[PDB]
């Protein structure tokens, strides 16, 4: 888990709960004197432990917190990597470009990143079928990021997530319908 993800999480937690809460979370869940360097890889367990704590504090499902973070995360990534996002003229182009374009540019900018397996099909009814697979099981973060990307492009969307790893499947299937 690259530090940039933790950095955007910090922005969210600090903005919503204050720096003392963020530092408390780091004391509880990260090694002593932890500082998240954007380019460096960290144990994904640190991220999950932090988000698990937040979710339990709010008495919410962890996956709803993860989805909220995902939506927040798109702007966090877009802001830090504007050149990458600027490559896309619309929502559909971005989503269909996750596999080819995003994956490439991240591997160019980061040392040994851990990216999900994402594959998109544009269907003749102009729905997008997005397959997700990852050991991290962060499909709800993916769902959140898609909504974030939709907001960015001023595009309204609906997502059906009727196959999911969290129920035992070896992948998730996110059907994205663009609406008016
Ligand atoms: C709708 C658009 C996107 C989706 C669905 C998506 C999906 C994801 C997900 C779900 C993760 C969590 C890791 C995992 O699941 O294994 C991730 C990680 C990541 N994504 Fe994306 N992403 C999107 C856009 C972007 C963009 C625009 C960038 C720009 C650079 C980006 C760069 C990254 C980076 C740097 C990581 C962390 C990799 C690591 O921790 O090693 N993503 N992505
Ligand atoms: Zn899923």
């Amino acid at each position: 888990m690259k530090g940039i993800i933790f950095n955007v999480l910090e922005d969210m937690v600090v903005a919503q709960c204050g720096m003392s809460v963020w530092n408390e979370l780091l004391e509880k869940h990260a090694p002593k004197d932890r500082v998240y360097v954007s380019a460096k890889s960290y144990a994904e367990s640190e991220l999950f432990s932090i988000v698990q704590d937040v979710a339990q504090r709010l008495n919410m499902p962890i996956q709803d917190v993860v989805k909220a973070f995902g939506q927040f995360l798109f702007n966090g990534l877009a802001s830090r990597h504007t050149d990458v996002v600027d490559k896309f003229d619309d929502f559909t182009s971005l989503v269909m470009g996750i596999h080819d374009v995003i994956h490439l540019e991240v591997n160019k900018l980061y040392h040994e990143p851990s990216l999900p397996h994402i594959n998109g099909q544009l269907l003749p009814n102009n729905q997008i079928a997005l397959r997700y697979s990852s050991p991290r099981r962060l499909c709800f973060c993916a769902e959140g990021l898609l909504f974030g990307a939709a907001q960015h492009f001023q595009q309204k969307i609906q997502i059906s997530h009727d196959t999911c790893m969290h129920t035992g499947a070896d992948h998730c299937m996110l059907i994205i319908e663009l609406q008016n």
